């Protein structure tokens, strides 16, 4: 029963130490490069965002890898959509009022994502060579976001990401997501879309494009995440909504661990999972259906849902209704069908990939 879900959070909990050490060893690489990017011309307004929900600037990912992002301060932002995509955009600049910092990263009047990369990868790799004295090595993977991936010592991997920060109005496709009104309420709504959005270099195939990134909305919203303004600050309102988000993560580690052999669920992530579950919480906005107490019926209700996603081929991002996780574009019909027959069983069976 539900004994054995608490048994798997009791278990994660025995890794506590050893992730806030690793943790410990990366916020100081962070920061060395942050004072080194500081001292350049374009990134003298970079900055550590806030997406970790146990380390401030440090996000933990999976075990021993972590996700950290790297904000830019870009005012007189211009958006153009690319393609009908939703997410992925042009950035120009609003008509010359003298020139900006980054006026070295043009093409006509777009802001290069590869040209803007390419600065940023070489004054890290500069902090990686001028410092061969520290065990850190650098490998590039295929997509403009992560970045850098850094190699510390062998064993614990770091992700950089760089975010241009806009303090205007969130783009038009975003004008239907963040659905929290029902829960957390049309004020915080409101306040919450007045906050800056992020845009990372990512392409949707190959352009100059960005990505909207809302990793900070949704620290915010995973920390202060009760309707009751109170939730998890006393013992009479102890809801397990961040209990079922890390066992739904587990349960998709756990599998892509066992299908190793083939590799079949490379395409999916805690992303995907962190989405899903974004949308039980709409479903089911009140603190009294996430009671502790109630602990396998709302993990119960986070698969069930995840399933209906993988079914129907469709799990909308949160702040962008219109962009499918679950396209074909993005994850074939056959790795769907097949986490779909995975998941199922489990969920028919008791969950038997969390058995001792
Ligand atoms: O048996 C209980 O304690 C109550 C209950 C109701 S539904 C449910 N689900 C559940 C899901 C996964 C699991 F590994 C174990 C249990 N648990
Ligand atoms: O959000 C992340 O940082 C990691 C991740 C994994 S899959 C994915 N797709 C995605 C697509 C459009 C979008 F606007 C936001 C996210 N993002
Ligand atoms: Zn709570």
């Amino acid at each position: 029963g539900a004994s054995k879900l608490r048994a798997v959070l009791e278990k994660l909990k025995l890794s506590r130490d050893d992730i806030s050490t690793a943790a410990g060893m990366v916020k100081g690489v962070v920061d060395h490069l942050l004072l080194r990017l500081k001292c350049d011309s374009a990134f003298r307004g970079v900055g550590l965002l806030n997406t970790g929900s146990y380390y401030e600037h440090v996000k933990i990912s999976a075990p021993n890898e972590f996700d950290v992002m790297f904000k830019l301060e870009v005012p007189r932002i211009q958006l153009e959509e690319y393609s009908n995509t939703r997410a992925y955009y042009f950035v120009k600049f609003k008509r010359n009022p003298k020139e900006n910092p980054l006026s070295q990263f043009l093409e006509g009047e777009i802001l290069s994502a590869s040209k803007m990369l390419s600065k940023f990868r070489k004054i890290i790799k500069e902090e990686i060579n001028d410092i061969k004295d520290t065990d850190v090595i650098m490998k590039r993977k295929r997509g403009g976001s992560p970045a850098v991936t850094l190699l510390i010592s062998e064993k614990i991997s770091v992700d950089i990401t760089l975010a241009l920060e806009s303090k205007s109005s969130w783009p038009a496709s975003t004008q239907e997501g963040l659905r929290i009104q029902n829960w957390l309420s049309a004020k915080v709504r409101k306040q919450l879309r007045l906050k800056p959005f992020y845009l990372v270099p990512k392409h949707a195939f190959q352009e100059e494009t960005w990505r909207l990134s809302f990793s900070h909305i949704e620290k915010e919203i995973l920390n202060n995440h009760g309707k009751s303004k109170t939730c998890c600050e006393n013992k009479e309102e102890k809801c397990c909504r961040k209990d079922c988000l890390k066992l739904m993560k587990y349960l998709l580690e756990q599998l892509k661990e066992r299908f190793k052999d083939k590799k079949h669920l490379d395409k999916f992530s805690s992303y995907h999972v962190k989405t899903a579950f974004f949308h039980v919480c709409t479903q089911n906005p009140q603190d009294s259906q996430w009671d502790r107490k109630d602990l396998g019926l709302c993990f119960d209700n986070c698969v069930t849902y995840f399933l209906q996603c993988l079914r129907t081929e469709k799990l909308e991002n949160y702040f962008i209704p219109e962009f499918n996780l679950f396209s074909s574009n993005l994850i074939d019909k056959r790795s769907k069908e097949f986490l779909t027959k995975q998941i199922e069983y489990e969920r028919n069976n008791e969950f038997p990939v969390f058995d001792e």
